[PDB]
């Protein structure tokens, strides 16, 4: 696997469906951190790991570098130096990551996607796509045909 | 102002909802080339969490000929699997057009073969059997292009 995409308590089933397919496209593992806000190709499901809670997730990822998507004390995603086996952690669609999780992540590991003057947020699946494909670009798209 | 995102005959309303957000976020104009596979019903933007103020950056074109007249003189990149070079290998510039085929079909051959090979873009893939969701493909290519221009217009 190139990267670990981690979704904290995701809300909207279609976004998670899109992210599962995206993870097959960039060669990444998806991690769903329960509780999920909806019910849970078969080859596309061999790339998904469910974790009972955030603590179980941390144990399973112990030793990996965790990047969090947040606008609090973050740089533009393209300014971080990504590496194989990085974890890319995303908050749910309507709330973002809780402060207790954001505070446990150093500011050097916080990333945001730049925005123009517009009040609308990006769809979560598109945000994962932009961040994971920027990270993959930095690794010369290792494993692509 | 930044780029022109052009969707040829898009099929699925939620993808277009996502791409409206993408274009508002990077300071781009969205171009919908009819026929579309959905309307812009009040009820339809409602389900997308959007309204008509979000459509101030959207242009509808009656057909591809109308689109070409409107884009007269602009550089047109085709985002296609029958593309030659990865999206990140092209050098983008302000006012570039990024043209995407619909969800289930590619662009017609008359469009693809009329575009120089060096302006045909593909997104690298681990698994080539599966295609990218159209909203994700737009996101990847438009934000790579915006990165090359130092995210001009971000706040």
């Amino acid at each position: 696997k190139m990267f670990h995409i981690a979704l904290y308590e995701p809300e909207i089933a279609p976004n998670t469906g899109n992210i599962i397919r995206l993870c097959a496209n960039n060669g990444s593992q998806l991690h769903l951190i329960e509780p999920l806000g909806f019910d849970f190709d078969y080859a596309d499901l061999t790339n998904v790991t469910r974790h009972k809670n955030f603590d179980a997730f941390l144990k399973a990822m112990a030793g990996k570098r965790i990047m969090a998507c947040t606008t609090k004390g973050s740089r533009p995603h393209s300014e971080l130096s990504f590496a194989k086996d990085d974890v890319l952690l995303f908050g749910p669609e309507t709330r973002g990551l809780p402060m207790s999780i954001i505070e446990s992540i150093p500011t050097e590991q916080r990333l945001r996607i730049p925005m123009a003057a517009t009040s609308r947020s990006l769809n979560l699946s598109n945000a994962v796509a932009i961040i994971s494909y920027e990270a993959w670009r930095q690794l010369g798209f290792e494993g692509a045909i």
